[PDB]
């Protein structure tokens, strides 16, 4: 069957790991256990095609940027995650994209922009519009997600597989 290697990137604390564990294990990680690097494997069916997903969960903290560089290099597509309560997490997305394109040595790489923590409406400071504006500037799909409420979790990983399929 077809294997897809998906990498989750974005700054520290935005919910990378929680989104991964929702996808893999259908439960919400309430603790913040910061990642250096973890990987997971799941067999799924996407558009009635047999798939194997390899998910690389990477460190968002800046002190680990070089380890992240190395682990990213086997990725085929990327989830670029910010959180809607943090404009700084969105502003850092530009640098994550840049790092992705440099490590893959390509002008375009399958990737989707993910504004996580959308259940935190009381804390929102990035509008859906503002997220959609960043994705539009890079010609990539956009989705708001919630690891806590299970909103668009499967959707975001599966759409990334569809981005990889057309690459
Ligand atoms: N309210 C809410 N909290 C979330 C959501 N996703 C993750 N969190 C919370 O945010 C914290 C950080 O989550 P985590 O997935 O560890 O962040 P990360 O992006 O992997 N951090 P790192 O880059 O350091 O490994 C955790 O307490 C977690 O419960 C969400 O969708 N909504
Ligand atoms: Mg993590
Ligand atoms: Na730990």
């Amino acid at each position: 069957m077809t294997e897809y290697r998906l990498v989750v990137v974005g700054t520290g604390g935005v919910g990378k790991s929680a989104l991964t564990i929702q996808l893999i294990q259908q439960h919400f990680v309430t603790e913040y256990d910061p990642t250096i690097e973890d990987s997971y494997r799941k067999h799924v069916s996407i558009d009635d095609e047999a798939c194997l997903l390899d998910i690389l969960d990477t460190a968002g903290q800046e002190d680990y940027s070089a380890m992240r560089d190395q682990y990213m290099r086997t990725g085929e597509g990327f989830l670029c995650v910010y959180s809607i309560d943090s404009q700084q997490s969105l502003d850092e997305i530009h640098s994550f994209r840049e790092q992705i394109l440099r490590v893959k040595d390509q002008d375009e790489v399958p990737m989707i922009l993910v504004g996580n923590k959308c259940d935190l409406e009381e804390h929102r400071e990035v509008s859906t519009e503002a997220g959609q504006a960043v994705a539009k500037s890079y010609s990539i799909p956009f989705m708001e997600t919630s690891a806590k409420k299970r909103i668009n979790v499967e959707e975001a990983f599966y759409q990334l597989v569809r981005e990889i399929r057309k690459y």
